């Protein structure tokens, strides 16, 4: 059946795409269910389908978006956008909300409008892509560095709003965002920081501006759609060097994370990011599951034995990168050498040393945490057929109790319900990003409700024990949500509060973080 | 005349007052004409009386303050929140609608929740000073080290809620701040970030926690009354060294600034928050006006020159810091050495290198930039008899042709007005913040109204060539909102929307940052 927005017939939709189309061009408006199969979670999760879109509507200014937004509130049409709609692993382009329309503000709206050498920073529009941004800055022949995720094919604004991270010093984007300009819920423009005031040069130069600062509220949020972002970027240092260090036990996590903890803190000599993979998330990157076992149900610990030899590589994987003067560089890497060296078994490759086929991650991160972005982790979703992942993605404190509390909970799971446990901590200064991606064959109706009740029992068991999501998918943003209810959940209601008051017909992303306007709370979507 | 509440009779105020003395005991109600007197503005601008509080509250807890709260909305009695009250240069404690009640958090709201030195982070009720805090550290033989401003009596929460500034590395901060507890207008109570998810560790780890991310509407605010507040803390590093550069000439600064700029941006060598500081600055935290001239008017060259020769200071006076092993440092202090030695006159001088009376700012920067809270900066008061300040302080860009320009426009008003005008540049990564105290006798009406009616022009002046304040005095709030008008001044339309929604009975701090609730719009307050 086609897809309508809730409580809209057909003859009323009808009007409202026309009216898009006035906006956008006949062109710009995607309607049928072909045109939309592409806008599809591409990693669809629970039997029964959700998150399907109405339309797509792409604009090419500001003074697009606006109109788009009158139409929307004219004709109460939810809509939901996105940048270059790549969140794959937390919804892909799907709205959260069956029949809201995507306003794919990245397809026209990709222009870099200025790079300062001088004060290192961007102002850019939500399509330029981390290939785009890198690709003017070598053209220029510039001095700045990006600061990229993993896969380089998303927006440096959409995953700047959804508070993304990167491997570089610059990893926590939205620390980094400086002003941006937003169309709220009822049609209003508006800018933020220093960019409220008429002439001044400092938009991207002093975040904060006058009177109280609001760009978070613009981050996992549904309160305006952004047009313009600025973001600081980092000077290349003279010279680089990563490493990977080899842990063999899956046991080591806890000794892992208490020595790096006291090297972290400071940025020194942990200048970058650090992340510690596990062995199917490297095996993943390289190889397919039917390589190392073809049997049911979780891989015996021989076949992890096999991952381990053949590729040279350990339970846990720690890669870094060091950054600046030569001498430098080598004092970090001898004193990362003594600290690390104390777990038995620990073994010690930097990127010149490593070029066989386990050390393709290796060399794949010393290009990511130089900001040079790459597509090598695509490979991940060989892991099996028809290949998905989801993101579960706890925050842990940096020792290594809690996060081998943390892998044991989420391993204990995993082999429940038969789903391969890769694992990626991300680790910031004082706390841990622990990525759990959930590699799963989409065609199978019973993969992907086993993913569904898996994240659910998931989220609810890490709450008990005091573990919270900093980011998660259209299906499971409810229950994430639900889980932050200290004081009665004072936060949620906050938060209603404010989207009921800048968006009276509830029209902008709605559910998005568990954040429904008054005229859908309670209807279980 | 006795102070009320707009629209409050004195019955319906004794029976409200009555009823707060129920919530926090007899005590810590000030209600008498002379307990007053300690609340109005220290440094009063205008010859007529603004910003009269009616009463003082001081609880002890977050139930008394929600309980006040409540009571407040039941009489339309407006609350005005402070730490310590110790905002001077801005308005001190003083609230900005008069007839408002101030809340005085910190009175008996002061404890030390937890300090973590595994984490480097503290807890803390806003009543903690920097005095108090440096002195927890001191007993403990703690490894960190606080951020605090010139004037440490103040509160660590009420300069962060104010998005003050230090001058460590963790100088910014706003930046360092990690979860907080607030009271919103009608009474209810909300934790931010992961302190939203019961039993978490993670308050003071990792500040976004999931969803709109809404810090910064905190600061600079009147959407709520902060009763927790959590602060990373940098280690301390195992040694330091501070030191000072003069140059000669007024003229100077353009290259000043524009030789800083690569030396800073990515915070090596220049590793702390440099400060630029012109004579002015520099000889009334030494002496007395009268030393160098005796004189109604502005200060002539010949007297600037002897203030100069008998300090042996430049016009401009550049204070820094650096911190690591002792190899380090000598590296760094090179190459700021060989690079402002580039401009002519330039003299340097370390913390061990200077004994002299100019030289006790140098020993003053030199405690502060390693969080040795103090006093010294309150000398600066003396400078003429009953000695206040206000703040005027721009915004600017880390450009030498810029921060003449600011200087100059500010200097011609100054000149005008006879006030003296003293500089320090605060230089941040991107940006600087350009601080101009003028000093004056707060006794004599005429000059507190040439004081008013100067910085009026000024914030007008600095508009139409591009320029907005970062922080600003009671007086000037409603004028510098109005310069932040991009879009049809889509900016406070925001803000007062976002207050209507939470504080539908007009009660916590109106008018703060320019922004009144509805019952307040479109009136001479
Ligand atoms: C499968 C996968 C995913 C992944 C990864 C590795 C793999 C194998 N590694 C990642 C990493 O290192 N860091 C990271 O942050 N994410 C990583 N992912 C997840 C994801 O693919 C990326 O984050 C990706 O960059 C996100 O997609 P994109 O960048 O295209 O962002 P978007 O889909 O357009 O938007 C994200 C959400 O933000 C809100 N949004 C976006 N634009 C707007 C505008 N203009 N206005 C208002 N809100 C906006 C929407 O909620 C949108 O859904
Ligand atoms: C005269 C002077 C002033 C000065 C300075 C040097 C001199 C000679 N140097 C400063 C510096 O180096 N850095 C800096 O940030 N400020 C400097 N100043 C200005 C001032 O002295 C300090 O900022 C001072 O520390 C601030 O005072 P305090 O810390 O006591 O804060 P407060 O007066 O209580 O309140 C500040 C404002 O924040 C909001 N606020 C405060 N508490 C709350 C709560 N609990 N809830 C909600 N809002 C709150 C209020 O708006 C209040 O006015
Ligand atoms: C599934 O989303 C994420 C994936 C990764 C890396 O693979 C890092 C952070 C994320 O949020
Ligand atoms: C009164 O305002 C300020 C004064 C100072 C003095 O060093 C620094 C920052 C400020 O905002």
């Amino acid at each position: 059946t086609r897809t309508l927005p809730p409580g809209v017939s057909d003859e009323r939709f009808d009007a409202a795409l026309q009216r898009f189309r006035d906006v956008v061009g006949d062109k710009w408006v995607l309607s049928t269910a072909d045109e939309l199969e592409a806008f599809r979670d591409p990693y669809p999760v629970g039997a029964a389908e959700a998150n399907l879109p109405s339309a797509v509507v792409s604009p090419e200014s500001t003074e697009q978006v606006q109109d788009i937004v009158r139409i929307a509130n004219e004709y109460g049409i939810p809509l939901s956008p996105v940048s270059t709609g790549k969140n794959n692993g937390y919804g892909g382009a799907a709205p959260r909300l069956s029949g809201s329309v995507i306003v794919k503000t990245g397809e026209r709206m990709n222009r870099i409008l200025e790079v300062n050498e001088k004060y290192g920073y961007a102002l850019l529009e939500p399509g330029v892509t981390y290939f785009d941004l890198y690709e003017y800055l070598q053209s220029h022949d510039s001095g700045l560095m990006l600061d990229c995720p993993d896969l380089g094919w998303g927006s440096v604004v959409g995953n700047t709003l959804d508070r993304g991270v990167g491997y570089t010093p610059y990893g926590d984007h939205f620390m980094w965002q400086t002003g941006l300009e937003v169309v709220l819920p009822q049609g209003e423009v508006m800018r933020t920081g220093m960019g409220a005031l008429p002439g001044s040069d400092a938009w991207q130069l002093f975040p904060y501006g006058f009177g109280p600062f609001p760009d978070g509220m613009f981050t996992q949020s549904n309160l305006g759609i952004v047009t313009k972002m600025g973001i600081a970027l980092m000077q290349r240092p003279p010279a680089s060097q990563s490493f990977l260090i080899t842990f063999d036990k899956e046991e080591d996590l806890e000794q892992i994370v208490d020595i790096m903890l006291p090297l972290r803190i400071n940025m020194a000599p942990l200048q970058n990011v650090p992340v510690l993979r596990n062995i199917f998330m490297d095996a993943a990157a390289v190889s397919k599951r039917t390589e190392w076992f073809d049997g049911d149900g979780p891989m015996p610990a021989e076949a992890i034995e096999r991952m381990k030899k053949d590729l040279d590589l350990g339970f846990w994987n720690f890669y870094g990168t060091l950054y600046g003067p030569p001498p430098l560089i080598e004092m970090y890497y001898g004193m990362i050498k003594e600290a690390f060296g104390k777990i038995p078994g620990a073994r010690f490759f930097t990127h010149e040393e490593r070029d066989d086929r386990g050390g393709h991650v290796l060399q794949d991160r010393h290009k990511i945490n130089n900001g040079i972005p790459s597509l090598d982790e695509l490979q991940l979703l060989d892991w099996v057929p028809n290949g998905g992942h989801i993101g579960f993605s706890p925050v842990s404190a940096p020792d290594g109790r809690e996060a081998m509390k943390q892998f044991e909970m989420v391993r204990n799971r995993a082999n429940e319900y038969n789903k391969d446990y890769a694992a990626q901590f991300i680790i910031g200064l004082r706390e841990m990003h622990h990525v759990c991606l959930f590699i799963y064959d989409t065609a199978i109706p019973e993969a992907r409700e086993e993913i569904l009740q898996m994240t659910k029992v998931l989220v609810r068991e890490a709450a008990e024990a005091g573990y919270g999501e900093y980011r998660t998918h259209n299906a499971l943003m409810d229950d994430v949500m639900a889980t932050f209810n200290w004081g009665d959940g004072a936060l949620l209601k906050f938060h209603e509060k404010i989207k009921d008051a800048l968006d009276p017909n509830g029209i902008i992303a709605p559910g998005k973080s568990g954040i429904w306007s008054q005229r859908f709370r309670g209807q279980n979507l």
